[PDB]
């Protein structure tokens, strides 16, 4: 019933995304030079690095934050492509099947331990 073991859990998560090849398009926010037309269509950029470093800034209250702005990364990626078979959405389902599958018992076990806090 730890409330704040999400944190770490969260970090490690972010580190295996981080070492798979699957997430370098996202590591870093969209490049506006290769990609003009970016902020006409996404308003809200979002990338690992912005996620991390929020994380390590204290600036996440819950599990469930971090869960919108990872997610956000996945919704600009479906929003921002030409075609559901392009290569960089290709990788943003399959970095999103594998974060949604982790993300899932970290969840699960804060909201179980502050459930448990308030009994
Ligand atoms: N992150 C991530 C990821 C992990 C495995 Br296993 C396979 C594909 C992926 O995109």
């Amino acid at each position: 019933y730890d409330i704040q073991a999400w944190k770490k859990q969260c970090e490690e998560l972010l580190n295996l995304i981080f070492q798979c090849e699957d997430s370098e398009p996202f590591r870093q926010p969209v490049d506006l030079l290769e990609y003009p037309d970016y902020r006409d269509i996404i308003d809200t950029p979002m990338d690992f690095a912005t996620v991390r470093e929020t994380l390590e800034a204290g600036n996440y209250e819950s599990p469930m934050e971090l869960c919108k702005d990872v997610r956000l990364i996945f919704s600009n990626s479906k929003a921002y492509t030409p075609s559901k078979r392009s290569r960089i959405y290709s990788m943003s389902l399959r970095l999103s099947a594998f974060f949604e599958e982790h993300i899932s018992s970290v969840l699960s076990d804060y909201k179980s331990a502050l459930r448990f806090h308030k009994r």
